[PDB]
DNA sequence: TAACCGCCAAGGGGATTACTCCCTAGTCTCCAGGCACGTGTTTTTTTTTTTTTTTTTTTTTTTTTTTTTCCTTTTTTTTTTTTTTTT
């Protein structure tokens, strides 16, 4: 569950894998989705901020 | 009905004796295939690297802008206070 929680703050979106469960119905949004994506840190937020 | 026996007749060829002769038994002497020893080159086995297709994983899906709506837990177990009954 150590390594659960750790992989989970890392990668949610690992298929073969358990997804995290939020209070709201939804899967967790780790660090990957911040970058990762249009919307994200880096195509949302650095290339057109 | 001709096997078998008795009787008679005839002849054919194996046994016997002698002479010969010739082929093999025996004995040297030279030499060469038959055999004991060593080994091989194909045959099978095992690795080794590749090949080729299948399967799985992963990542992706034009941009900008403006309005609402709903939700941003919830049941389920444990605890703790309160109330009632009894001696």
């Amino acid at each position: 569950m150590l390594q659960f929680h750790v992989a989970t703050l890392v990668d949610n979106d690992m298929p073969g894998m358990p997804r995290a469960m939020q209070k709201s119905g939804k899967p967790l949004k780790a660090i990957k989705a911040r970058l990762k994506g249009k919307e994200g840190r880096i195509r949302g937020n650095l290339m057109g901020k």
